[PDB]
């Protein structure tokens, strides 16, 4: 019966020669939670997963599973199970069971198979699996060992959108049930928001932020994070903090007394507002800000209508629900939800919000 | 100066041995329009593009460019330019100019470069192109020839989301300007809805439907099309046409006097309603239909909240704008926009709407 093991990553560093793949990573994965390591290629997420698995040792640092320092133990002694990417399903799931009693194997395979709802496909073969999913079999074999830490690396990279989504839900629910500490690696910001109880955004080997999808989405602490989750991406416009307003390359926004930019008056900061936190008059937000402009391009995707409006010299994207194929050239009155606005220091790109 | 050439595909068939890649395709691409051939892998879209280019001959059929039968002419005599996937930009774009006068080349390169807004990168090299996009150079070289028919095959397959979108707009506007007949191939339904003036949905070598993004989206003539454009996919539930209502595996929907199913009373048809055409009480549609159910899973993507609600034995997806992380288990009252409902015959999967 699966346990809820807390995992600690202390001052973890990994560098191949001169290149630092992971720089002083300090992270505490809460026992039984589903943590996701989101980030672009080369950010260090995969190298961090491998070190946790034991397939790769740290250049410096320590790794804990519960109170045990597992930093220097073989991947086999860490009670873990990796999940990436001629026999029968039963055999496929029993495989990982490695000096194991048959009487025990049958109980585990029945257990796993039932959790992945594939008990009925047990006596079938791979290419024959037309009554289920070879995917679900892969997971069952993953949990059949009853690991303390479940590790996954872009497990749904090659799946048709529709199916993939189904697996996101399949996996998340299973984990919510087993309550097994899971660390999930992926570059897909949508998939991260769907599965992680908390998400750890990475870049250039560093941990930029960690928290619930709600926190990293509504309150990102920097430009990178603010733009890596949520698409269309958040609009970032360069501006100058005047009195109680902001001036852009051809526009201004009245800043209600907010104005936590008192230390940036006369200086330049980064304005931020998501396409979904804007709209157009003639289509309720407590406080708002207006700016008129002409539509430069429209993305009538049927289920959404993304507009490319020209704010002075700048160009931003506005997201409207449904199919609203307005035509380019026409002028619209953009309405900004002042409560969803963000402001980042231009140098440290750190939020000031 | 580019011309507006109408392209006709008459009873086009292409079969490698016993396999039919394209079955009796009849299509009329309107001069100067941007037509998109959307469809999954193996549908025949690419083989149709190649036959148009002349790189591949038909097994039967005829192809017209204007009043000229170009079916059996070398790709070079068809005045076309393909676009798929050490020199200087100027050189790169001049390359296609193949017995050409320099005095003429300079005018064309200047022309193209200006249209792709890359005149300032002309004396630069590929890997050095840090001030623009090697992508824009590719297109400029494509139009530099001044083709009658512009052909493109998944040109943006390997581009980071953000960039890709920029190219969709870049390309579409350029074409809207040049008014050159363009046939665009892609499996991306979103990209299709963004660029095609009309879209031709294909599958198993057949043309299922053609029309504006608005038409194929709001009024698809079959299950396939109705589910291939718009994601999350349209919900399809099997039902029986009673009096003025529909009965599902655990639910019913009052059908206002609609009811064009008079010939399906007592029979079974396919109910259809998109996730974006539904909602939840407590969050205006002229006519509606209700059904209560419990949330099975939630996709809080920040910019959208996709719910997986259990309608009786069936499970459907509802799309709500914004971040509304409701919790699983809770029961919601789903509201269906009766005006966005579709009904397809269960056998021919052809719409009855
Ligand atoms: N053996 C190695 N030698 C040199 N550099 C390496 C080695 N392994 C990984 N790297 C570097 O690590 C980074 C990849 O990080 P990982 O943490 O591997 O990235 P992802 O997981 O972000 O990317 P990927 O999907 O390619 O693994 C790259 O910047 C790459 O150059
Ligand atoms: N030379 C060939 N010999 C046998 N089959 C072929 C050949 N060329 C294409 N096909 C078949 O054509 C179909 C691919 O259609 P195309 O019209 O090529 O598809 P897509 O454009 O839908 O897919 P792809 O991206 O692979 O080209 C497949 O069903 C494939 O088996």
């Amino acid at each position: 019966v699966i346990k809820m093991v807390e995992v600690k990553l202390e001052n973890l560093t990994k560098r191949f020669g001169n290149f630092t793949a992971v720089n002083k990573l300090n992270l505490t994965i809460k026992d039984g939670e589903f943590l996701v390591l989101l980030g672009p290629s080369g950010c260090g997420k995969t190298t961090t997963l491998r070190m946790i698995a034991g397939l790769e040792e740290p250049t410096e640092g320590r790794i804990y599973f519960g109170d045990r320092d597992v930093t220097y133990l073989p991947p086999k002694d860490r009670n873990i199970s990796m999940v990436f990417q001629h026999m029968t399903v039963y055999e496929n799931i029993a495989f990982p069971l490695k000096k194991f009693p048959k009487d025990e194997i049958d109980k585990r395979v029945r257990w796993a198979a039932e959790l992945l709802q594939i008990e009925e496909l047990l006596n079938r073969y791979p290419a024959q699996l037309s009554g289920g999913q070879r995917q679900r079999v892969a997971v069952a074999r993953a949990i059949v060992v009853e690991p303390d830490v479940l590790l996954m690396d872009e497990p749904l990279s090659n799946l048709d959108a529709k199916l993939r989504v189904a697996m996101r839900a399949e996996i998340k629910k299973l984990q919510q049930k087993l309550k097994v500490t899971t660390i999930y690696v992926t570059h897909d910001q949508v998939e991260a928001m769907t599965m992680g109880d908390r998400i750890a955004v990475m870049n250039r080997g560093q941990l930029l932020q960690i928290g619930s999808p709600t926190e990293v989405y509504l309150r990102p602490n920097s430009v990178f994070v603010a733009t890596f989750i949520g698409a269309p991406e958040m609009n970032i416009l360069e501006v100058s903090v005047g009195d109680g307003y902001l001036e852009g390359r051809g526009f201004r926004i009245e800043l209600p007394q907010m104005d936590l930019l008192k230390d940036y008056v006369g200086k330049t900061v980064l304005f931020g507002i998501r396409p979904e936190h804007m709209t157009v008059e003639g289509v309720h937000m407590k406080r708002t800000a207006r700016l008129i402009g002409k539509v430069d391009f429209v993305e009538a995707l049927g289920t959404d209508t993304i507009l490319h409006v020209k704010f002075g010299d700048e160009l931003v994207k506005v997201k409207l629900p449904g199919h609203i194929p307005i035509e380019p050239g026409r002028e619209v009155k953009v309405i900004m939800d002042l409560d969803m606005i963000h402001v980042f220091d231009k140098d440290t790109e750190k939020a000031i919000v």
